[PDB]
């Protein structure tokens, strides 16, 4: 399972990347506009992330129309080979994914909330599909069950689209994603930093330090 | 999972194809009767669908006897390489499927309501089998259970006949079909349309638009 | 799943074969004797069935001792390469199956009532094992459970003996046999005919033909 | 579980009743007309069965209309207190059951093929509901699964309508009915006579006879 | 399981009641808007339904604010003892349900789409809760699963609020509701009609009629 | 399932109570201190909450030793009969729960992380046990599994201690708590508000109000 | 679930009862002799335990023959109405249990290793049955599965014999016993102490402490 | 599933092979001594079995120490390439199996009673492992559950050691072994004979016979 | 399933290899200075273990910093090609594992207590991951459940990292590890010896003996 960082905060990205556990980054218009304040421009933020991160970097179009999505997609693609174009799950979006896929431009279909939407995105040739599990949790539906059905559907038809679990809120979304067999999770910084930690790890380290002092002060 | 459009409405077919999400079309005599009104000829409707759909197009024979079935099938086949001859699950139907399979004419056995009818059509050599899940729902039996049994049976014997779920009424027939692993669903246009939609998709788009306005008042992405 | 006809009527056989859904026949002296009427020779019926049928034809041995069984089995084998010799699950039967297997004479072990009997027959080299499910139902045991266990046992050891479900009484024996993955069922011609039928198939056909007449008065499909 | 005999053959009924294992009888227009040939009249057959059998005896109306069903029902009821009026599952039938039930006339709703039909019959106040399992088997559907769902539904709502399994074809319909917890089965004579039998019973009896001869010739 | 009719069509209501199978009615502003055309007043429609249905009749408030909800509820309640006030799942709605429950006015919380909304309505004291299963189906989630969770939750806490399955589209929503053990289903008239029907019922009737003719040519039962 | 508000804001509390869905409150010194602003006394906040709330109010002890805990618990008890004393799962905590239980002072055992800790607190006589599920989620263990085991354990022995799910982070902790059958959840005011919401509720309301206007221009319901 | 302490140490018993978490005690000659020290006699230790514990105290017999077991058991009963006599699962043991139950002397059948042995002891009238789960674990079979079967069997027949899980080695034997619904577990004082502990509890306490110092620096709530 | 005959009787072995249903044989000193009668020596019986059986013949060692076991095992191997040496699940046994496997001498580890013992014998290189299911049944645990676990474990690691179910007492041990997928069962000749029988088979034969007399009175098909 | 001995006693090791059931050894800060008594250099024992054992020998790094860990690991590697370097599940540890893997030095990540920690270690390229099951049991959670999830996760992604079950306390940890399919268990000597024992084996051996004395005094 790949692990991506879900933020446009360059400080969080640098830190995550320096830990060596970040395989890629996802952004979206909300995340970017949270950073693009007090002088900082969105075009600069996007370019800096592309430069910093070796692996896939998803950046979302904002046009809602086919021709506009495809032209924004190509500008996005031109920013560097690791760029992945995020396209929303809409009629125009599916058309855009199909065209971009034929042009070998990598794509990520976002705002997916049930397994049939994810299947449509895969049929359009999308590279990644990104169901939003935390937003399903928000409305009283166990979002991880949708990931489990998508995994089954994709296995049934030997689909090569990667399942990219998004809107992750806690480490149990991450655990369940790995048990299900999702291809990727994208996680906010506060979740990322917790994944390495456990209180018995801390306790064990202290114990080994103690015991070692008994044979080498 | 392939998705076919279950209609003879040319406007619906052109629209669905353009979404890139439609892999073929199924018709039946009812669907065609509906469109062949006010001067429109069934012959023209059929040829036009075949003309504009790249994927399989199922057209159903109307004879109930073996010889009429095969004679009509050979005509349907002659109209285009993407034509699939629909044949009902009957004694004459199975005979027709066996003959047509030996002639390398693609076939679709329709009006299937239990898994053993589906198996018999497969043994005769049919290309697709089409169980009618909504008509089972109509009589108080969960039709998707028959799809699950057919998938198991076909898997047991490595059967190459495609399961084509038909009489679809709602998006949960579609979801359950995909989870079971049916080869194809054929859906009405209104169902097809609904498959792309979700209130949280709409809501998420609106929020992204709004937030983006904060850093780009004309809502553009200039790179 | 293969389907054998449990019959010696040549017309039944020809008809089922044209349906594309009959793979072989299982006979017994009662079925054959039934057809020896209006002058017909017992042995002529059997030789005719062996000639016409492209595939397996089971013929019973009547001897109960090893030497009699193998001598009869050899005669039967000489009547056609597709003849299959039916031998009961007994001590002498197993000895006969082992001997005939070595001579490459195909065999069908009958009167099997539990899964270990089926395994012993497979170990002796038998081509088919025939558990009589309806005779277990008769004594208050669900006979299909024995088929399920035999399928599991045979899968465990990659056994090439075919499971031939016999003493079939209804279409649910057939459905369950297919879902389990039994290799073959043998059924009377009348169970076979019932397997194609469903009231919604008839209802659906009637409606399609009504609707077609609205666009084509004489029921025709002119293309 | 009660066991009824499903026939209008008086010879079969006498024999069954003499075994002491028959708790009642069901008839229907096909069964009765098979016996009412070569001089025998249907009115005589019905009366003879009513006289012979202590327990419930179901006899079916033939009118398809409400007023006609209710008038046939009352003539049926008047033939004796053990008479139970069979009414088909139709709109007019449900109306008739509701009226007959209010008049404390026992009823049996027949030609039931799914669990919701059975529930409708219970809501109309029917005494017995009779799903036809063998005719479901005939069309490639496991008829006993409908009995299992009816039992669950009836348990959920504490329904007092008795489930009467009909169109029985073999002893496994009977076994599964008892395991599910159906209230009644009605069985044809050839099935009835087999229920007491088992080859190990026969074998055991022979063995005990043998062994007893060794201590009392 | 109670069965309500989900319609404001007076003809449908009179017909269903006469089948003896309808235990109440649900309306909503859409259903009533549909009938309140060509001079027909919504006020008259509501009073007439109340007048002719003996069981509960749900009539939905239209105000979105607490005070308007309770004022309309008290009016609805005043029209007949069988009136049930429908209240949407909102903050003001829950406040209204709490007040109305304390006044012993029966209530029905509508537009419920997950089990926790259903629990909140129960805690406020509501008489019925109405989850919309077909609208969940519409967005690719199996709505009957929410009914199953609500039944479990209600059973856990011995909750007396009745589960009323709404937005029913087919007979399998009805079947699954009964197997789960929902208290009530409310169904459209065409669904209601279909619940009584089955092809084998029709077929069995025809056969009984035919056989009876053999011993009574005028198809009567003379006792 | 009871719902407690994890808050010391009196306005939040009043609002949740009017919704008919708040049964009590859980406080801690941080929450209380937060409200002591614009001149408000810490202890006045607590006494006000105890006076207004008809039902349980949890208040933390800060002493870590037995004598300090019971002396504080007694003070807290004196502030209102509905005060519940929060005591951590430690050796001295268990001694304090046993002593306070004998004095009929209600208690809530906090910092419970496995089911056996919950059982020991119940055996000491505790009124509520509070497992912190989100803090288990934080360390890569599904915290709701511990609630499920505690419910089973408590059911086995007919334990009267209430399970109070704490450290709740999202609406699925709440849904799962209800399906398991936990006695209580405690949630922040903002989780609480989210529990009422669903996009189809909003969509449905908007459509009903649109349709109603077709029959009643100013949105009114005049009866 | 009741919790007995497997010990004869009186400070261990007092400290357990004060937690409100100990319902009784299980002894054995080794445990008792361990405390029969510095003046204390074996009989003394048992009498003091019987006196201080408001609940069952299990005391073993060493005789392996019916007459000897029953004679000892009567003695033990004489010491206090809360004494419970331990009897091994043997032919003579079952005879002894039948006799003692008829004399309303409470009993505890030990060395039970399968569910049918447990059923036989119940049928003889035993008050408690003690399967030794850790010794099943020692020989490579999951001992808690035997507890599960005994629970099912006892529920089937509404048996009033209490299931007392013994030879406990870790907190998961305890957790599983509770989830199954065993009536009692007997554990050493140290296992007992471990049951209260969790690293997130310690972390939580530390967090409580620091945040309280924020609202008030001294460390006292007024 | 292979079926071995648990016996040293040569007429029992011939009659089993002729049915096509016997794949090998398992002996033990008691079985062999049973036939070492009327002139026949112990060595003779084993040599004749090795000669006539086209398959594995298991022969036990009586030494319980490593050196003695290995010395005997080499002797047994010398008697024929199809001899298989039985070695008990002990410390010295595992040492012996390791040594013998390295010398391509086939082995059969006996007295296995849990799945981990079976795994240890496999790891030492054993050809067959023989769990004694009936002796587990004797002590009130379902012995076939151990076979199921060993099957899972061996499948997990693609272990080539064959599971040989032993101490078989009834046809249901055999049925369950086959459903689980055990490689082999070893059974006494009488159990073997019972496996072919069913009362509906006998009934069927009788029915066949009578109905054939209807189509032709003599009893011969021409 | 491989079996390692958690010891540095050479006799215990030779004994277990002789049995043919020991595949390696794990040596942690809390064993080597057990055997460094009266004559032996915590380094002659390690060097000798490395010489003896024809399989992996795990040796723990004591530094907590990346740079010290990789320097110590390279030293450990220098002692013998069967040395495996034990590294704790920390930020610095993951970084060290990634570096050492790239230098083809085998690694064993210790103090793992949940499945996502194990996945992170595998993503860093670790040769073994060692979850401490008994220490989870100690805090009231069933440690074997974590092994079961890690097996599933590793199967999902075809992960080549071996699952090495550690902190083993009893033979049921071992049985469950084998049924789950863990790659390795590491056990103390007394657990190891107990794995061969069963009371019916002893009973059985006595009976072989007794019956043999009958046939041959
Ligand atoms: O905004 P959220 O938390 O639903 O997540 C969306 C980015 O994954
Ligand atoms: O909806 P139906 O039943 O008319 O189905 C049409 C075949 O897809
Ligand atoms: O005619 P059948 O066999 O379907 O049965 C109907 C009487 O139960
Ligand atoms: O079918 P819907 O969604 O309009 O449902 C109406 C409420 O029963």
């Amino acid at each position: 399972m790949k692990i991506f960082l879900d933020t446009a905060n360059i400080d969080e990205i640098r830190t995550g990347v320096n830990w060596g556990i970040v395989d890629g980054v996802t952004t979206n218009p909300t995340l970017i506009s949270k950073e693009a304040v007090n002088g900082k421009k969105y075009g600069d933020i996007i370019r800096e992330i592309l430069k910093i991160v070796d692996g896939p970097v998803s950046v979302q179009v904002v046009s809602t129309k086919y021709e506009g999505m495809v032209e924004e997609a190509r500008k996005i693609h031109g920013l560097g080979d690791n760029a992945v174009v995020k396209i929303p799950m809409t009629e125009d979006g599916l058309r855009a994914i199909k065209t971009l896929s034929s042009e070998h431009i990598n794509t990520n279909c976002t705002l997916v909330f049930n397994p049939i939407q994810a299947l449509l995105a895969a049929k359009a040739g999308v590279t990644y599909v990104s169901p939003y599990v935390g937003r399903l949790d928000d409305i009283g539906e166990d979002g991880m069950q949708i990931i489990d059905m998508i995994r089954t559907i994709f296995n049934n038809y030997i689909i090569k689209t990667q399942i990219l679990v998004a809107s992750i809120r806690n480490p149990i979304h991450v655990l369940r994603s790995a048990v299900i067999g999702a291809d990727v999770v994208t996680v906010p910084f506060n979740v990322l930093k917790s994944l390495m930690k456990h209180p018995k790890t801390d306790e064990g380290l202290a114990k080994f330090l103690e015991d070692w002092k008994k044979v080498s002060p």
